[PDB]
């Protein structure tokens, strides 16, 4: 297993020079601490200069080992799943850049809420759709692959579990195409945790850490130390992935923090 | 990586009834020897009822991977790059009309002969006509993709190789337009095919094959065997589309036995 920061950056529309200097500020955070890559998010990856990012990689030694795309359906209104089909093929466009920058960087695509929601639907149409549309995606595509993101009821009420998610994969059935696990929408909607990833096996691409308030990792109630169990049950041994709120204390020392308690959940596994 | 045949169809401006008779015959023959999909051809697209050809094509769980747009260049005269610019909108608009179409079978446009030749001009002339027109394309079409052809020198002055067609890309700066290449015209342009397709990478959009007398794969003399190891170690998962002449001993026979040459180079 490794250890991954998501650094928060600007979008750069907007201004370039806020994504430029929160890129470099999160990453040399990251490689201070000891985290092995990063993980970012981008709205729009079509006004970054991508070449300039891969250059601060290398003088870092610090791989990308995922892009997030929540923002283009958060702030663009793009979905997967969207009941225009326009926005839909617009919301495929999109993604379809985000595995451009993917390539680069040898990095998985992240499928949050880009897939959209119900929106008044059958979860059976809103899955079809879904489905069409992932299909699509993989035919448009060589090598990138993507990973399927259960969230929480309150995000959306499409794929709300691990199970959920692999439903959908077996239907999809591309190696591919997996699943991204997150404690913190985990901790409200699954069952039994370490259950639901032996079930996941070898679904399990990427791994999101946060506490059970968001924190970092050591700074509310959730059982990390079952899961990393299961884990190493499961002989995962992909990105393990800090993904939480600036706090306490803000992103230097959450991101602190957040390292030390897994580093000491994984070296006694 | 898929297997699709080109079929041939009549005019249906002279003749609607025959087009869809070609046409019919043409996707029973594909589905009947296990074809995944079928490349059509048309010189002017407006005069066919699409939505029958759709029901057809659904009712044969066999869709339509790419339209050619050749014969509105051969038929017509109407060229991407003619030096008149009336007759250029008009070229324009043909295409545009053609990327109505493939929108309804999320198929690809072909932009092969209809581009036009150098016509006494300079490279750089017919090259940034070409571009000006492409650039006019994908602001007028929305979701369309463009696979550009090299083709060989007999057949076009103006872009007879991967390279020259990479270097134009670049140029047009679009995910929407990208490479077909033709194992046919490659064989005669081409240095060394499988690094021409390494070149290409993710931009090879399409690909046409035929042996090197055009007859079916497997019938002259072309490597395919060192094509098709090259397609799978750059992770080709696109077309194969078969586009030869009706030998030998006519149109099923060849469909017939260019599938069995390729069936088993993909398998293996
Ligand atoms: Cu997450
Ligand atoms: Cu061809």
């Amino acid at each position: 297993m490794k250890l991954s920061l998501v650094i928060s950056t600007s979008d750069a529309a907007f201004d370039a020079l806020a994504f430029k200097g929160d890129l470099r500020k999160g990453m040399e955070l990251a490689k201070r601490v000891g985290y092995q890559a990063v993980e970012i998010a981008v709205r729009d990856p079509s006004i970054v200069d991508w070449n300039e990012v891969k250059i601060l990689s290398e003088e870092l030694n610090l791989p990308i080992c995922a892009i997030g795309t929540g923002q283009a359906y958060l702030a663009d209104g793009l979905s997967l799943t969207h009941p225009n089909d326009e926005i839909r093929k617009k919301a495929i466009e999109r993604v379809v850049k985000h595995t451009e920058v993917a390539g680069m960087f040898g990095a998985l695509v992240i499928i949050g809420l880009v897939r959209g929601r119900r929106e008044g639907r059958s979860y059976e149409e809103t899955e079809e759709l879904f489905i069409e549309s992932m299909k699509r995606l993989l035919e448009l595509t060589e090598h990138a692959k993507f990973v399927i993101e259960p969230l929480n009821r309150y995000e959306t009420d499409f794929i709300n579990t691990i199970d959920d998610a692999l439903r959908i994969l077996r239907k999809i059935n591309s190696n591919r195409v997996g699943i991204l696990a997150d404690t913190f929408h985990m901790n409200i909607e699954e069952v039994n945790i370490p259950e639901s990833l032996k079930r996941a096996g070898e679904k399990l691409y990427h791994f999101h850490v946060a506490d059970s308030n968001r924190w970092a990792p050591g700074c509310g109630h959730f059982d990390f130390r079952s899961v990393f169990n299961t884990l190493k049950e499961i002989g995962y041994n992909r990105y393990v992935s800090v993904e939480c709120l600036p706090l306490p204390g803000g992103m230097e020392e959450a991101a602190e923090i957040a390292f030390k308690t897994l580093k000491e959940l994984i070296i006694k596994l």
